[PDB]
């Protein structure tokens, strides 16, 4: 169901710090037009933490309405709160989401019990597909793959994992543990090529934002098996892929949609700042010009 | 105004998974004549991620009440969402708490000039004293001691830290940087001790829900420097404070309460889960035996 290139979306924002509908839409509209094959709305990119609940149901809806069903749609469906992830899971599923991403909780670091109490409790209320979303780098704890096993086996609505560690020696390792029909996506630009290559089938992506395309051509020759053809990609998209995370990457990004002519304000919430240094803009310019992405 | 030790206060929960808040006064006014010199209530320890809005303005303005001027309460307001704790700043102020505990936001990852942003508008938006929570092992990032200095250096209402670091190093630097004025309490039970000695007047405590008294006369010894004294105090203590992590705080807080005939349910909020493993309710066992506290 999910595979090739997927956008994390942003979420734009007006002057007035409401949520930009027009933009999000024509947003979404251009990615399917580019050749992205899925979307989450409402990810970590999308600044779910930063958004109320009835904008983060809003953000789902809008985008399952646009979608209409083109490409599926994974809502971003995942807080450190199990309630609240359960409140966001069936709204997503009642709104005509295919699928969820669930972040492993941040900051109050649960255990491997709680992991399981996390997750379990997910599965239980909803009847979607959930994906595990495990990305240390921002939570601390990282689910190991004898939990991710565990759940697999227990819930058969737990079909997958965005991996965003960039370690991709667990993807051989969750491969193993959980099955070849368990569902890899890789969670990190600068190394989904060889995420794939040991199990992955796709990449929820913060560059397909601002490179839908060529993100698009990357993922498919590498479905094609043309791995020649898609290092010579890699090369290409890797200055961009890092030059976004050289500051927070949802103001790297809204940054170059806005130079790329795209309807994106530069607005974000704090604590994301839009103000960037202009060494990082700097940086952002050449990665984008070496790809040639400037219509002008 | 605050100093010595201080209790990150627990939130009791019911069999029904409401707040119980016949036990969270009873727990407020044993804390105080066991001689806790402060209050935290809906921190890190008392389960601030899982409570809704409503229920943190009522944890705050609960213990407020309860406190009654007696000890100075200093009141949760950390999110990673700067609005949003704008709010609960405000709420804390206009229900009338004495001070205001900001985390540096997790998980979203903020860069500097983010956590400018993030303390800046929370110091424009209130009139009460604002200690940074600085805790990298939960939020990943951590604030440098010249973003520190420069938060102090700008506003007048930013006049402390909380330090869980546990590096004690930082103490020193934090008080030749920001000045020996600046307030500056250990977030880490277990270093506690040195953490004073480098300049520190006080402790934001796990523990201290457990042990107030013993954790209240380790401080008070600390503070007329009898540090033989405190050494003592620290060698029976040390045991608990670290059998309390061992799994979850919250989870093993709350275990040690019942343990101790406290009116206490062991009941937490997923992705938190009440069961202990065999060998940790053990540990916390024979931690609190060996300090007389129970058996003896
Ligand atoms: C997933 C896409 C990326 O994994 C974001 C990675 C990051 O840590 O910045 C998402 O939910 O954004
Ligand atoms: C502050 C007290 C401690 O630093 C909590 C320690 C931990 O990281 O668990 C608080 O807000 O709880």
């Amino acid at each position: 169901m999910f595979q090739r290139s997927i956008p994390a979306l942003i979420t734009p924002f007006t002057k007035d710090n409401l949520i930009d509908e027009d933009s999000f839409v024509d947003h979404i509209e251009w990615q399917i037009s580019e050749g992205s094959s899925g979307l989450v709305p409402a990810g970590t990119t999308g600044e779910s933490s930063t958004l109320s609940y009835e904008e983060h149901c809003r953000v789902v809806e809008l985008c399952v309405k646009t979608a209409a069903g083109r490409v599926p749609v994974m809502a971003g469906a995942g807080s450190n709160n199990t309630k609240e992830s359960i409140e966001l899971a069936q709204y997503a599923q009642n709104t005509g989401a295919d699928a969820l991403l669930v972040v492993v909780p941040y900051y109050n670091k649960p255990n491997k019990k709680g992991l399981l109490a996390h997750f379990g409790s997910i599965a239980n209320a909803v009847s979607l597909p959930i994906y595990i979303y495990n990305n240390p780098s921002r939570t601390v704890i990282e689910m190991d793959v004898d939990t991710m096993a565990e759940l697999v086996k227990t819930y058969s609505n737990i079909v997958g994992v965005k991996d965003a560690t960039g370690r991709i020696e667990l993807a051989s390792g969750q491969r193993i543990a959980c099955g070849s029909d368990f569902i890899q996506l890789s969670g990190d630009d600068s190394s989904a090529l060889g995420f794939n290559v040991h199990g992955g089938v796709g990449c929820i992506s913060v560059t397909a934002n601002v490179a839908p395309r060529i993100c698009a051509e990357f993922q498919k020759a590498i479905s094609e098996g043309d791995y020649r053809q898609a290092l010579e990609y890699q090369d290409k998209l890797f200055p961009l892929h890092q030059a976004l995370f050289i500051e927070p990457s949802i103001s790297s990004v809204k940054y170059a949609l806005s130079r790329l002519g795209r309807n994106v304000s530069l607005v974000v919430r704090a604590p994301m700042v839009s103000i960037l240094e202009k060494e990082t803009m700097f940086a952002i310019d050449q990665a984008l010009d070496h790809i040639g992405l400037c219509a002008g």
